[PDB]
């Protein structure tokens, strides 16, 4: 041994294991069941003569990263702190970060930070904000979290790979930018409170916000909903609108249900329609227009009513079989269903297929007035002049669920629930569609041109509360104030490439805040998914969420004024989510209301809301790993998730596995979806928009190794029974 | 004995004398036709209770099957029999009703435009009815009548009812186009144009024949769109395509300006994903209004050979490869200039650039060839500019290889499209072409679908029937009728896109070609390959262009020249006889027979109503009407067999009885050398381009495979004689 090492400056000195052993001790503080000697054993054997000190540092990182297991979960924090150490050297040349002001100035000169930081904050104000920063909080990240920070969030050079900042400078400047326009009387106060909220992992922020809000970029929109009209001018506008947003890396929600069916006459019969599929293809290439091949890049979800005439051709657009002429595979789909459609299924009757051009007012009423829909639907069924097609409800629903089973990307949206239990008046601004992940339900209006100021493209800013980072529900009051005010300030911060999109964003100021670490949240309270023991807890939890969110936005409307289009909301008429929820929820939950909604109701009727929507439960796979949380409301598939990477295999252990290893309920440890869907329904009672609920099935739990069709339709009807608005993925175990 | 079923529902015993009465009336003046032979094959198919309509359709098909080389006049027998039935379906009798009574009835039904009764009085309709000779319906061939019944004649697409005859079509097309003409000469022009199209002297496009009298105003069938290097332009181009393919029009897309894969955006805020993902977006725009996504409309996308992704764009049509790098449902046209061919002959390399990294290289590539070579070599010597070196021999081989397999990879010599052009390259250069590569018009990219600063090139088509004229001096009258009619259509048709109307109203570009050229050489006893038609072609197409220009020139004296005439070479007194490829002087010694110098001074002073007039387009539909050969292309056989809904339709080449040995079939030709020489001579006078085809027979080559050496031989041969574009490459199987 006694080999030589290579320092950073190029120098060379005899190896000193005491220096390595000294570092490992500083990264193992407070950790349990960790062996420094075991790390050194796996590290020393890899050492060679003339080794770089940087390679030595990465060696003890990977060596500790491989020791991440169920038996010793704290190795994910050991390798993390070791990774933090190296990133300090890469960005600063030392451990302790420079002064906040000295950092910003240097970065602005390089052109990595926005210059408005030095314009909106003085040097003295930067000194005060630096005191808020606790750089020791970087030791609270997990190993999987650091890899996410180093690769996605932290400002860096995409060419050389140099890191230019740490995790704490990220949080303090995101807070600095969002509240930069606040008066100095309260500006620095909000900056501190919001910083401590996101640094202690109480509020989770989306990827484009974490890696953007401090950089010169202003592209923060990642959720786009576009409704397409039945005209070439509208299709061209929709297509152009897609290209503009997928170029900014945004999820697209397309509503092409208005497009008339194949064979439908045009201009009295001067020409005849060629089908929706040729236009669906045009939308797909628009989405894949900025993808290095047409496979990756961006994705979208196209929506259409079940009673559409070509519905038998649209459901089978994703299956691998069939020719390219009748397949549009690289997009997802969401079939829109209402009460009358399910009724025909239960009664085993038929479903009459119409083209939305041959049935006047049938489409609009399909979303707004269900009573008017059933009137028009039955009227046009008995009409022999209207072109139609008869298909049995049992077969149609079976075809839908069949393709949903194989592809797993065919989604369901109960549109009647999206307007009967909605924050919007269906008579003024109805919800006719959703987004990519089916958690967004916002009003839309078709565009006659890409720059049409009469259309409306729905945008929504996302965020999430971390239920695993709060000790009680009364903390949400403070967190809601910080979350809403920050996102609302971002709306006036970001840019809008399409005029019709800015109209909706400035008009309604729609927000969508969800939750993460819900699985771990049930584990702490000793609850589960399937048994239905978390029903009362869920009702208590999401009540506190929605109440404090509304209260935060309501007080914000007193300060800066309500949104311009607030009169188009149900809140303006004094209608709360606790008034229009699915009454079938009363049979699965008896938890009482713990907050004064009636006082809130009068406060909203008088002062209004800053935002038309506030709550929306979205999936979180990237933002969750930062706080070491479970993916949204979904249960973990295992105690330890294994994901390969550029620096080897990354392992992430569920939070507090040492004390809750039996408290957790894995995905495939569940009997069925009945317990899960009931919880979703209870959440939906308070959630303004929708929930990205997933259906799960294990072929091994069913005879002949196949999931029966009777079970699929059962859970589907079960979901609709409890007021579930949307259904996302269908996970099939292999 | 047996009984037949009348139209009214009645029933009468069969009368063979009635059928023999009809057949005799349809065989008048015909030679080598046997009425008894038709009756022999017709009577045996008869059954009791047969409908008279089925009887009529039986004797038609029976006469249609007897169409052969030995007796070519059967094509007129079955035709006249088909005409008879169409008279009954539309009028209920043989003799058509009065013109005025017909129009009024049709307008009431909403099949004709009401502006016919507004622009013409009852007395004027009576005068036009005197011009109509309904006996001319007996001059159509069987293949021609079938085309009338299915494409041209106004009908109900649901019930299948015919609402008019062929003569009402011609007289009302003439009536509408000249409806705005002064009373002094209006009916005078109506008659002359009627006699021109009814005697098959002037051939008109499908959308004109089936449109100009109906309430529709969609007559644009030729669209050229240039795409800029921006999302705003790609979206605009996409929107522009969809609206025009919805009107059934051919699209010419120029997506050469789109920067290559990896090119930096806004200094490097984002990086390009390639041209191919955008090509797919253009394709679905084309196939957006197509039954199933396969039929409907088609387009041709153009890109320069020196483009960086040229190795990826050349192989977009082959059946091989994954879907990620294939765009098969569109045709392509590689743009080549002098420097590219020079690198080929010297066996050197071709440097590939992205049009975003080479300032002014794209513009000079079309406009200034001298400037191009300067910039190309300069940017070649620069090591800071991203580039890629590929051998000229290999690049050309890859191009011709995919052209050989697909037959849809086209070639456009852009240097010839501006050195020998009716447009000033410094003001309005030709940067692209159309679907069939016969159109060469200036274009400007759109920053929006409704951009008033962009320019979408449109062109109205037509053709002279060389087999229907007795001399070349007849073209003087025909050009006057042709140009004035098409120019009037420009103010008649609608424009769904502002940028398209700008080009149409500004330059008023026309494109008149020819049909029956193969039969034209047969009458004069000339051929393609031997080069015996070189001097004849030079004489013919001179008379075409001269009489075309002279017609438009005097039209400019009457109604004023086109607004953007100052951007033409004609304005500076430059004629096609001044800027042609000088290599043509070695293959033709035919002198000019017309006073061009008098025309030259008349153009400098009074100008031209139209910036362009001549363009040789393919004609497969309009040619069958006049029983002509498909454009300038030679026939593949003496009799063409084409299946249909009513059986097998047979068409015999014109005057086969006297010219069976005079003709030169397609596969009876040694090579393309004889053909390309003729095309080169035509290009000397043609304003735009020619849809020239290259033909090859694997049986005439050893090992049953066409050598690459021959493909490059004919390609360089074409460029040598100033051939602007190359269309199909027909490979015999
Ligand atoms: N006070 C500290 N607490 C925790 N980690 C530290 C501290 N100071 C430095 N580090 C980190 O420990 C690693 C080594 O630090 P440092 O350069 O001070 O010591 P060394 O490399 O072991 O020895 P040498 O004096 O030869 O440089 C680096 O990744 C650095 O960021
Ligand atoms: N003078 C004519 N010259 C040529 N064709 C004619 C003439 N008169 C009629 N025809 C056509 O010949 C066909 C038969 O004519 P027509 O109806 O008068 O006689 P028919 O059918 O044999 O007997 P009928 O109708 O009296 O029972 C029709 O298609 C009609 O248009
Ligand atoms: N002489 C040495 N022998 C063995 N390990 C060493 C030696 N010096 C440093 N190390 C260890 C300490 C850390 O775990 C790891 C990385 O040290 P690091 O401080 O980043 O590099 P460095 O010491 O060469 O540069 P610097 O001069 O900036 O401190 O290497
Ligand atoms: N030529 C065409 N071929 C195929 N589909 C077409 C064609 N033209 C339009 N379409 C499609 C696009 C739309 O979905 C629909 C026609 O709608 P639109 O663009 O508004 O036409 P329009 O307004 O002129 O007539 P309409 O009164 O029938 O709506 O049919
Ligand atoms: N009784 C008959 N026996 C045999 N052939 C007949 C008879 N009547 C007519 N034809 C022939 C004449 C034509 O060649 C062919 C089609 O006749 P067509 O004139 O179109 O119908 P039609 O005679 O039944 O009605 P219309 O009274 O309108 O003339 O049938
Ligand atoms: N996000 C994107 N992903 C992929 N391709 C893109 C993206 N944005 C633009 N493109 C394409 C479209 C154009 O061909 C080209 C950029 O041109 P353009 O739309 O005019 O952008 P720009 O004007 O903002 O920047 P530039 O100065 O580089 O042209 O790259
Ligand atoms: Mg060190
Ligand atoms: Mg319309
Ligand atoms: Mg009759
Ligand atoms: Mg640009």
């Amino acid at each position: 041994q006694n080999l030589l090492v290579t320092k950073r400056d190029g120098s060379t000195e005899r190896i000193n294991l005491d220096k390595i052993h000294r570092v490992l001790d500083a990264a193992a503080e407070g950790l349990h069941n960790v062996s420094i000697s075991q790390v050194e054993l796996r590290s020393h054997i890899q050492f060679y003569d003339g080794i770089k000190t940087s390679d030595i540092h990465e060696t003890i990182i990977k060596a500790a990263a491989d020791l991440i297991s169920r038996d010793a979960p704290d190795y994910q924090y050991l390798a993390a702190r070791l990774a933090i150490f190296h990133l300090r050297k890469k960005a600063y040349g030392q451990f302790e970060p420079p002064a906040l002001y000295d950092h910003v100035v240097k970065m602005v000169e390089m052109g990595k930070y926005d210059n408005h930081l030095l314009e909106d904050y003085t040097e003295e104000e930067f000194k005060q904000m630096d005191t808020f920063i606790d750089h020791d909080r970087d030791m609270t990240f997990s190993y999987a979290a650091v890899k996410q920070l180093e690769g996605k969030y932290l400002v860096q050079n995409r060419v050389t790979g140099e890191i230019y900042e740490s995790a704490q400078f990220l949080y303090i400047l995101v807070a600095a930018c969002l509240f930069s326009n606040y008066p100095r009387e309260t500006r620095l106060q909000y900056v501190k409170r919001f910083y401590d909220a996101v640094s202690t992992f109480k509020i989770s922020l989306p990827t484009p916000i974490m890696s953007g809000v401090r950089t010169p970029t202003r592209q923060f929109s990642s959720c786009v909903l576009i409704e397409c009209g039945d005209s070439l001018d509208s299709i061209n506008a929709t297509s152009s609108a897609i290209v503009k947003y997928v170029s900014q890396r945004a999820g697209i929600g397309i509503n092409a249900g208005r497009i008339r069916a194949l064979g439908s006459p045009i201009r009295g019969g001067e020409a005849f329609h060629t089908g929706c599929i040729p236009f669906y293809k045009h939308f797909q290439t628009a989405v894949k227009s900025c993808s290095q091949g047409g496979v990756r890049g961006g994705a979208a979800t196209l929506f259409y009513p079940m009673w559409h005439l070509e519905v038998e051709s649209l459901l089978v657009l994703k299956n691998n079989r069939g020719v390219e002429g009748n397949r549009v595979r690289h997009m997802d789909y969401g079939v829109q269903i209402n009460k009358l459609m399910y009724t025909r299924l239960l009664k085993g009757e038929d479903i009459t297929l119409f083209s939305p051009s041959d049935v006047p007012g049938l489409y609009d009423a399909f979303f707004a007035d269900q009573e008017e829909f059933e009137r028009l639907y039955t009227k046009y069924e008995k009409d022999d002049s209207i072109r139609k097609q008869r298909v049995k409800a049992v077969e149609l629903f079976s075809l839908m669920m069949q393709e949903r089973a194989s592809t797993g990307r065919i989604y369901i949206q109960n549109v009647d629930h999206c307007n009967t239990h909605s924050p919007f008046d269906p008579a003024i601004a109805p919800v006719r569609q959703s987004n990519l992940c089916l958690e967004i339900a916002l009003p839309t209006k078709p565009l006659n041109d890409v720059n049409d100021e009469n259309g409306e493209i729905a945008l929504c800013t996302l965020s999430a509360f971390n239920l695993g980072a709060i000790n009680n529900l009364d903390e949400l009051e403070e967190l809601a104030i910080l979350a809403v005010r920050a996102l609302d300030a971002l709306l006036d911060y970001q840019d809008y490439p399409i005029p019709a999109a800015k109209r909706g964003a400035m008009g309604r100021r729609t927000l969508g805040i969800g939750v993460i670490n819900f699985a771990y949240y049930l584990a702490k309270h000793g609850k589960r998914y399937s048994d239905g023991s978390a029903n009362n807890l869920t009702h208590k939890t999401f009540e506190a969420i929605q109440y404090y969110l509304l209260k935060a936005s309501n007080e914000l409307a007193k300060e800066q004024g309500a949104c311009p289009w607030f009169n188009e909301t149900t809140y303006a008429k004094g209608i709360l989510p606790i008034d229009t929820y699915k009454k079938d929820l009363d049979t699965i939950a008896n938890e009482p209301l713990h907050y004064d909604w009636e006082a809130l109701r009068e406060s909203i009727k008088t002062h209004g809301l800053r935002n038309s929507t506030l709550s929306a439960l979205m999936p979180s796979e990237t933002s969750s790993q930062i706080s070491n949380a479970t993916n949204g409301i979904e249960p973990p598939r295992g105690y330890v998730s294994i994901k390969a990477s550029k620096d080897g295999i990354l392992r992430q252990v569920v939070p507090d596995y040492e004390h809750l290893h039996d408290a957790y309920e894995l995905l495939w440890e569940m009997p069925g979806n009945d317990g899960y869907l009931q919880l979703v329904g209870i959440m939906q009672k308070f959630i303004d928009q929708s929930i990205s609920a997933n259906t799960n099935y294990d072929p091994s739990r069913f005879p002949s190794g196949k999931v029966p069709m009777q079970q699929l339709l059962k859970d589907l009807l079960t979901a609709y029974k409890f007021g579930v608005k949307t259904l996302y993925y269908q996970n099939t175990r292999d």
